[PDB]
């Protein structure tokens, strides 16, 4: 077995209107982190880790994300093609991720030069899972964007255990 918290139907999240893509792109520290696999590990916590988008000619993203762990910068890339409408997105050559059916991404809000929130919904060896991560153009950002944030999530049947906040590492991610 494994038990996750049902993914929340797309008409309860938002949708950034009229989103710039150009506006959207650079680094972008992952301030908050929500799901229903994601969970907050009480004794080594969460190292914050960045998200970089560069728009290619095509206008897709090449999307790297890096994160310090094992002593390392261990870098993790993927395309995001432009989906349904402006702000979606879906993942470029799925097929060479073994397992993975879907993959969807929604950029409910933004203001492009200070955070963002972000939905995540991938089916991975047919199980549903989904995330939000809340992005800030600096390591931290206000307790009201952050409350919001976990207003938000809640939203969509979170728990504040599926709910946390990765601590501001320099390592890799300056
Ligand atoms: O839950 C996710 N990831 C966790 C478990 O596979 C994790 O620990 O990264 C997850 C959910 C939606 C979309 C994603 O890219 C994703 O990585
Ligand atoms: O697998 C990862 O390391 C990862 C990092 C940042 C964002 C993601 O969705 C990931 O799956
Ligand atoms: O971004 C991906 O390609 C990906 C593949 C498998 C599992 C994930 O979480 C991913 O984010
Ligand atoms: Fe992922």
């Amino acid at each position: 077995t494994s038990d996750l918290i049902p993914a929340p139907p797309l008409s309860k999240v938002p949708l950034q209107q009229n989103f710039q893509d150009n506006q959207f792109q650079g680094k972008w520290y992952v301030v908050g982190l929500a799901g229903n696999a994601i969970l907050r590990e009480d004794k080594d916590p969460q190292k914050m880790y960045a998200t970089i988008y560069e728009l290619k000619e095509d206008k897709s993203y090449n999307v790297t994300s890096v994160l310090f762990r094992k002593k390392k910068c261990d870098y993790w890339i993927r395309t995001f093609v432009p989906g349904s409408q402006p702000g979606e997105f879906t993942l470029g050559n799925i097929k060479s991720y073994p397992g993975l059916t879907s993959y969807l991404v929604r950029v409910v809000s933004t203001n492009y030069n200070q955070h963002a929130m972000v939905f995540f919904k991938k089916v991975s060896q047919n199980r549903e899972y989904f995330k939000i991560t809340l992005y800030g153009r600096t390591k931290e950002l206000t307790s009201e964007l952050k409350e919001n944030f976990i207003r938000f999530s809640k939203s969509l049947g979170l728990p504040e255990n599926h709910i946390v906040f990765p601590v501001p590492i320099d390592q890799c991610i300056d």
